[PDB]
């Protein structure tokens, strides 16, 4: 029920926030890696959408994984095999490219929650 | 450690089998939906790659979900929002389009296993 949206672009954060809210999730937002870790610690989200700075997203996921198995769905405009592979290896549970379907993304957050209880 | 590859195309099954074997997984194969359910029941795989017949894959996943939370990674040449969304809603944990990166796909099976223990 609580999603932390980590996104350095306010337009995209706003759209994901809107759509997650319409689904009935409680939404917290962060706009850089420091805020992401702070919100993760303070709010203890059930899932994180991570969309960050050219490596900060990877470090955020890395850092969270030291202490927590919270599902991380990484989002990114980078779509190469290396990018996807490295995101997952560093602890993302899923990696979705930008631009994305609002749906699917709803369906992927549901699948992740279903699988993490 | 045991993967059931459900694929009606022997060339693709062979490639996934080869690559999963190189990773150290035990591989069982099925080539239609009936075989998929039979192998699922008899072999109790730790994960299923499901790549089937225009709805049989969806029914296979549906049927398995009546009894089991085993991770299902659906694979398909169909790449539309509807296709991805419906696969996940019917119980797939992930959906990867064809053609796929042998890597990533290795990384996605690992992420799924990591998340399912």
């Amino acid at each position: 029920k609580k999603i932390l949206i980590v996104d350095d672009e306010k337009p995209i954060s706003d759209i994901i926030k809107f759509n997650m809210t319409k689904e009935g999730y409680e939404v917290v937002t962060a706009f850089n890696g420091r805020e992401a870790l702070e919100q993760f610690e303070a709010e203890q989200p059930d899932i994180i959408i991570l969309d960050l700075p050219e490596i900060d997203g990877l470090e955020v996921a890395k850092t969270i994984r030291k202490t927590s198995s919270v599902p991380i769905l990484m989002l990114s405009a980078k779509d190469s095999e290396f990018d996807k592979v490295i995101g997952l290896e560093l602890g993302a549970d899923d990696y979705v490219t930008k631009p994305f379907s609002n749906r699917e993304l709803q369906a992927r957050v549901k699948a992740l929650l279903r699988r993490s209880q």
